[PDB]
């Protein structure tokens, strides 16, 4: 289910990955992005590497969206929102006349980019670059604006007989004058704390007549931008270009990703194979390289935690779920097959109800895991009786060598160590430590176990001689 | 170094003390209380007993330090705030009249406060029951204030002067309070009164510590012998109890995590600790000895090799420092490396103990260390036990299970393979 994607931390991932999209039309695809059916995965990935060869913008899809939404609700949209979902839908046919010479995926996804030109040259006959409905946009407006600009010029206007202050100002949308102590007749606006504001009684009548043609401004502009938005919404183009956007968005995070992390192109065969592998949310992640193959299925990490043995656990499975998911992974170069199920047992320390959840996982692995299927075991055997314990945790490897799932384990217990020599398909491996530089390294010794550390601690460390007193 | 008061909580168990401290001097007493020379260990229980036996109240010390701290300083002291101190001082001098008769340890430390005689006779004498001043203070302010005797209500910015006779007055006062802060000040026997003040407030709130966390009252020896102890910061702490004797020196705990195991460590060595301090400890009954050193190798919670290299430095000195007499808590012995050398050093710092006969106890998880510890000179296996998948957790001396059948209770598949040979 999820519980994989918890565990691994890959929301982290897709919050890496939004982070990176430009519209939330590609936030919201990052943000459930999941393993994917394994033809789209690879067309993600090439689609994710020819953006990589060719880089591209976008529009602010999303406030197109918004506004077509709103559209289609039958909203009245602004005249500026009109316009700006207008500059959204042009960009969106140059960038897919910009793509389409490229001949390749980045082409295929951007054919779902529409025809909107009706839509525009409806919008750049209508309204101006500020977003203002024009003079032009129908006649009806034409011959009041006709009417109107003239007639602003009466007030102009502009009468003295000054002791007045200044200017022409307007209050309740009416012209005005200020005026102090005066001795000028009529209506006034408001007053100061002197300024009087006067609407004078010549001009109070063809006021009204500015007031009734600002009335049929909105009611023939109100009508305007309302069949722009109703042209808006009935236009089938604009979901299938929506749609290619937020492909072209995702898909350049898919990209933005790998150039910024330092990710790949997977390739999936019947074997894992990773090449210079490493934890994509590890700042400055030590590169390490392993490979599981029906030959060697199962590598059983021997370990100083805290020196490697989860973070590669979560290193394996988390390139596997990234390449699952269309994203680049994180190697030089990964060769992975896909498992029907991958099994995660890891916690969330270490004694003895972290074992009970360790047995509860390993249960679930122990009924429904098949040969095709991907484990990963964190601290087998540990946090309870290392007697018991023991032969439960060979129990266990045992049941899964026979079945033939491939996959990767850590543990702690040295009759453990004994078992992956002499056992065909079980392998050991180690994590260094620079006992000299009293730190972990974090590299990987394959075929070499957790061999021993505590006498060589205790001589750096200035210990009786008279110890040691070694029994071996 | 006491590190390993920190170690073990012991400024918790403090702040516990200071909490039921009275005044400020018994709570300074108490968030500075030490491991004492062993006379006043011994003493002082037998105050913290016998006042548990007679109880008593303190007064209000500390606004008397305070106070005449002002007076040292030569404030002219405010008219309450000098009965405030006297009243402290008379109270005082009623506990030594009550505290004397009984000739116990109680009684010797009363015997420190003053004879402040002359102080209150001067306070009670000027100064009335409600901190004002009266006429009796003086020959001067007995007259000057009477005198004072107006005329008015002539009747059916009034002449009569206004008050340039009335509103000369004054000042006097003091004088008078500024002799007496002067008298506070060279009175002779209240540095050595509020020694003995703060002392038993100090006891008081031992005694009320005992009382509130069930605390009882150890005696010494040559042998650790305790009886159903617990931890005083644990609530609801489970009892146990055990025996450190020459016989068996070291008591090797194994067991599971969360668990009990690292937190007897603590009952005991805290024990030990808030004996040496002159305190009540915490067991029905507890025989301890008296430990030159005590020795806790207790961390700071998975396990390294750092905190091992940390728990390596620690056996150090133990192994370079640790006589006979010596009282050792090590925690987590071998845990946070390979068994295979791990076990091997750390069988090797147990015979090294064992040969030095020190005497402690240990955690570990090696099971390698508890078939040693079977057949040794004196080194025993413990265990906290466990329940429905609970911890107890109570202690089982003799005894070191329990790997699957947390699996067949969660019923896996069989995959049984019970084969461990
Ligand atoms: N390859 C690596 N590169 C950088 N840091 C790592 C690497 N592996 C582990 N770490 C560090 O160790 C921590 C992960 O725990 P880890 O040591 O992998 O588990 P365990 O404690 O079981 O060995 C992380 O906080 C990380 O900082
Ligand atoms: N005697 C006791 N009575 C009640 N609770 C205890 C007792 N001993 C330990 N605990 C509980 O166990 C916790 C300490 O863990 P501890 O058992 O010392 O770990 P470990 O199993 O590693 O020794 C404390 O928080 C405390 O609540
Ligand atoms: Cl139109
Ligand atoms: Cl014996
Ligand atoms: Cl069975
Ligand atoms: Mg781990
Ligand atoms: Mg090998
Ligand atoms: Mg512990
Ligand atoms: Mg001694
Ligand atoms: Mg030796
Ligand atoms: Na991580
Ligand atoms: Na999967
Ligand atoms: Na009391
Ligand atoms: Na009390
Ligand atoms: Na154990
Ligand atoms: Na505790
Ligand atoms: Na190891
Ligand atoms: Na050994």
């Amino acid at each position: 289910m999820r519980d994989v994607l918890e565990v691994l931390e890959f929301p982290r991932v897709r919050a890496l990955l939004a982070e990176r999209a430009k519209t939330p039309l590609g936030r919201e695809l990052a943000l459930a992005l999941a393993p994917l059916p394994r033809e789209e995965a690879e067309k993600r990935h090439e689609l994710t590497g020819e953006a990589l060869s060719y880089p591209y913008a976008l529009p602010e899809a999303g406030t197109l969206r918004e506004a077509y939404g709103r559209a289609l609700a039958g909203a009245r949209l602004s005249g500026p929102e009109l316009l700006k979902a207008a500059k959204a839908l042009e960009e969106a046919m140059a960038l897919k006349e910009e793509l389409l010479p490229l001949k390749n995926a980045l082409s295929q996804v951007a054919e779902g980019i529409g025809d909107h030109t009706p839509f525009l040259e409806r919008v750049r006959k209508a309204l101006d670059e500020e977003g203002a409905v024009k003079d032009e946009a129908s006649p009806r407006l034409a011959q009041i604006r006709r009417e109107l600009r003239p007639l602003r010029q009466q007030i102009l206007d502009r009468l003295y007989a000054l002791m007045d202050d200044r200017f022409v100002t307007l209050r309740r949308e009416r012209y005005c004058v200020p005026v102090r102590a005066g001795m000028a007749q009529k209506v006034p606006g408001i007053l100061l704390d002197a300024t009087l504001f006067i609407e004078p009684f010549s001009v109070v009548k063809l006021n009204n007549r500015l007031q009734a043609l600002r009335l049929k401004e909105e009611e023939e502009v109100n009508r305007i931008l309302r069949d722009l938005s109703e042209r808006l919404a009935k236009d089938e183009g604009v979901p299938k270009t929506l749609e290619a956007l937020g492909l072209l968005d995702l898909v350049q995070a898919q990209a933005a990703l790998a150039r910024d992390l330092g990710l790949s192109r997977p390739a999936f065969g019947e074997r894992y194979e990773l090449y210079r592998a490493f934890h994509p949310l590890i700042p400055d992640a030590v590169r390490n390289s392993f490979a599981l193959d029906e030959k060697n299925r199962i590598l059983l990490i021997s370990g100083p935690n805290m020196g490697g043995k989860t973070a590669l656990l979560k290193t394996l499975g988390l390139a596997v779920l990234m390449a699952q998911s269309g994203l680049f992974v994180a190697a030089e170069k990964a060769l992975l097959a896909w498992p029907d199920r991958v099994y995660a047992d890891i916690g969330d320390q270490e004694n003895l109800s972290t074992f009970a959840g360790h047995l509860r996982r390993l249960r679930e692995m122990l009924e429904e895991a098949t040969s095709h299927s991907l484990v990963l075991i964190d601290e087998l055997g540990s946090g309870t009786d290392p007697e018991e314990g023991a032969a439960l945790s060979q129990a266990i490897l045992e049941a899964l060598l026979e079945r033939g799932v491939k996959g990767m384990v850590t543990t702690h217990l040295s009759p453990l160590k004994a078992f992956a020599q002499g056992r065909e398909g079980i392998q050991n491996a180690s994590m260094r430590f620079d006992l000299e530089a009293l730190r972990p390294t974090y590299e990987l010794v394959l075929g070499v176990p957790g061999r021993s550390y505590a006498l060589a601690i205790a001589r750096r460390l200035a210990l009786p001689e008279e110890v040691l007193k070694r029994a071996e």
